[PDB]
This record gives structure tokens, C-alpha cells and sequence, in this order.
């Protein structure tokens, strides 16, 4: 099974200038909780944005060019990325925009954080078709001293 996990600001913005400008520790904790001990697939720009391997996960990087770091696994196509995960229950696709576009048609589950924040951005999560997806979990949180925006954690499963 393939799942996508992402945090979306208003208008499905996910990034600006190869960064995420907000800081929501509770959402990073949710990301870790849902990805630990699973393979994670990311594109090269997201690898550079994170800037180091994510511990406790098999890190697989998509790039058309040869890899430059043997602490992670480098692959050259979608099918190779999936194969490099092996026989696991759940593969997590962690972006960015271009990568999410390619894996969306293959995904059964979306783990989305909707952040109440207006962000100028240059990268968006794919327009997906709402009729294709059933919301199976949602949990809203108001802003607090550690998290400066309200946010909603949602899990959607392909109908
Ligand atoms: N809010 C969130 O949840 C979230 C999550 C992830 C990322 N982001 C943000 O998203 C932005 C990065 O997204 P992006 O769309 O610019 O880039 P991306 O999807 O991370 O990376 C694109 C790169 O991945 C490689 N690639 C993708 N598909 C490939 C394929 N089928 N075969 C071979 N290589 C392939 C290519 O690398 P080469 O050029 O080397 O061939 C391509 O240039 C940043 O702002 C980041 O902060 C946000
Ligand atoms: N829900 C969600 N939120 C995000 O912010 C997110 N970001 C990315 C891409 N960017 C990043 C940037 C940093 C880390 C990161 O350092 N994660 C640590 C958390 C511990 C910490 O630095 O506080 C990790 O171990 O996963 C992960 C993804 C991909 N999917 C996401 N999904
Ligand atoms: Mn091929
Ligand atoms: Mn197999
Ligand atoms: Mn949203
Ligand atoms: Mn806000």
C-alpha cells in the first residue's frame, strides 16, 4: 500500500523557496509517529530541504542523476522506488509537489494536515478529486503556546 503524507497551508501551499516557513511542532510529531519504521520516498529537492537522513526509516530519494550520499538509497524511477521498499505493509511518500503528483494515482491513503495559515508559496499539493476519498479520521486543534496556528489532522482512504 502507498500512502502520501503532507501538511497543507491555505490553497494547498506546501512550500516556498525549497523551505516550509511555518513551525508546528505538533505536526512534526504527527509526521514522525506516522512514518517511523516505514520506508519514506522523497524527491531530490525535498531531500535537500530536510538536509539529513530521517532516522528510523529507510530513506529513498528519487533523482535522474547519480546519488551523492550512501546513507540513503537513490532510485531513478517511480517503479524502482517502490521496488526498493521491499515487501512492507505501507510505503510513505513524503513529497514534494512533483513526487506527490506521480504517486497520487497509486495511493490508497492520504495523511493530511490542514494548517490555518496564509502562505505565499511556489509549490502545491496536487488537486485531487474529493469524490474519490473518504475521510476516516479528523482531529482539530486550536493554536497554543507551541503551535502558532490551528490545524486539523485528517486521514482519507480511497473509496
Ligand atoms: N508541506 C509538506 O508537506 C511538504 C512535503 C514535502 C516537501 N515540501 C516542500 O516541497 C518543495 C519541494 O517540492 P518540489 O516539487 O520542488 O520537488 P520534489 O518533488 O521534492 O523533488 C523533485 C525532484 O525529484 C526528482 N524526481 C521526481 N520524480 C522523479 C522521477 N519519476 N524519476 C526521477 N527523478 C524524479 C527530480 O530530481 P532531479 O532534478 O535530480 O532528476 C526532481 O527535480 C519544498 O518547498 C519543500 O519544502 C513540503
Ligand atoms: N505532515 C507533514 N508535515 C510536514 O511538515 C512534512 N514535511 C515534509 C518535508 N519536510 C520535512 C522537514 C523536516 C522533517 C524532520 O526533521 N522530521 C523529524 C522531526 C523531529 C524534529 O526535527 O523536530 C523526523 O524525525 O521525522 C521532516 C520533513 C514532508 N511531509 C510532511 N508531512
Ligand atoms: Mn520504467
Ligand atoms: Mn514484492
Ligand atoms: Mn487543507
Ligand atoms: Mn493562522
Amino acid at each position: 500500500m502507498i500512502s502520501l503524507i503532507a501538511a497543507l497551508a491555505v490553497d494547498r501551499v506546501i512550500g516556498m523557496e525549497n523551505a516550509m516557513p511555518w513551525n508546528l511542532p505538533a505536526d512534526l510529531a504527527w509526521f514522525k509517529r506516522n512514518t517511523l519504521n516505514k520506508p519514506v520516498i522523497m524527491g531530490r529537492h525535498t531531500w535537500e530541504s530536510i538536509g539529513r537522513p530521517l532516522p528510523g526509516r529507510k530513506n529513498i530519494i528519487l533523482s535522474s542523476q547519480p546519488g551523492t550520499d550512501d546513507r540513503v538509497t537513490w532510485v531513478k524511477s517511480v517503479d524502482e522506488a517502490i521496488a526498493a521498499c521491499g515487501d512492507v505493509p505501507e510505503i510513505m511518500v513524503i513529497g514534494g509537489g512533483r513526487v506527490y503528483e506521480q504517486f497520487l494515482p497509486k495511493a490508497q491513503k492520504l495523511y493530511l494536515t490542514h494548517i490555518d495559515a496564509e502562505v505565499e508559496g511556489d509549490t502545491h499539493f496536487p488537486d485531487y478529486e474529493p469524490d474519490d476519498w473518504e475521510s476516516v479520521f479528523s482531529e482539530f486543534h486550536d493554536a497554543d503556546a507551541q503551535n502558532s496556528h490551528s490545524y486539523c489532522f485528517e486521514i482519507l482512504e480511497r473509496r
